[PDB]
């Protein structure tokens, strides 16, 4: 049985998580991430998850905050523990530069969908962990030169990480000089 | 976003499908699947459409399953895994061979198995996390004895953790 639990972010408009219910036994655990049939109508028709993609970094990594005005996400954690920190860029939104933290750990299955012109971010708080995520877009992939980058620690955002002193990407320091 | 696509040596059809990565002190990041790139290596029509995870313990063993319908795309992005793709086309001059990857996370590798192929696969890490891709016509089946002397796959060890479907294909 594949079902979905699907609920819209109380805080920020658009932001939905999705989660999947799993079998479990002695052998370990099961679980549909996405199908078509029930998640394709998260996004706009014409727009296909067309992307998969899968992140493996240690304890400390701080990924973002990036996005760009076209690629819808859909993140989860498969192994170890994130807190994946979703921030509202869109500049006509009243929770503009606002954010909400979900810590997805793949003992409790959870996806967040990002719709455009949000940034995406998140951070290992496991000795090492797998972020899996499917991205949505129309045409071209939009390369890292081309999509926006807000520093981590930015005070306009004043996301509340676990730490003041993560290891990040040459990217990622940039945006923070 | 590159893949190096290779055909089985052994298995007609079957095809290895190696990703960049890019790799750092910080980690690895990786593509595992574009529509633009492998949706070319299934026949018009046929759409992957559903994405499935299996977190498994050390010496726990699933297989052999297959169906007449499923395209699988196949990996571990956790730990390590011997993954065993069976022949069980009736009508393959391989019938009821086998091929073994050892697939690491490490070592970012998935394997495409068309339709009646048997999948398997043991887990030789603490933990591994499987994932899968199933493409297929329409809307959304067949077990071997993981060690059915017909086959003879060389499995790791003589005990392995099985599920009682699995248990059941052997009895």
């Amino acid at each position: 049985a594949i079902e979905f639990d699907i609920q819209e972010s109380k805080i920020l408009k658009g932001v939905y998580i999705i989660t999947p219910n799993k079998f479990r036994d002695l052998r370990g655990e099961i679980w549909t991430a996405f199908t078509d049939e029930y998640l394709s109508k998260l996004v706009p028709d014409g727009i296909k998850f067309k992307h998969d993609k899968f992140i493996n970094s240690h304890f400390n990594v701080l990924r973002g905050i990036h996005g760009d005005v076209k690629t819808y996400k859909l993140v989860t954690c498969v192994y170890g523990e994130v807190h994946q920190v979703v921030v509202d860029c869109r500049k006509d939104s009243p929770t503009y530069l606002k954010w909400e933290k979900f810590i997805i750990s793949y003992k409790n299955q959870q996806l967040i969908l990002l719709p455009p012109n949000m940034g995406n971010s998140h951070y290992v708080s496991s000795k090492e962990a797998v972020y899996y995520y499917k991205l949505a877009y129309e045409g071209e992939y939009m390369d890292a030169p081309d999509q926006f980058t807000y520093a981590w620690n930015d005070e306009r955002i004043g996301i509340d990480w676990p730490t003041n002193t993560p290891i990040l990407s040459d990217r990622d320091i940039l945006a923070t000089k």
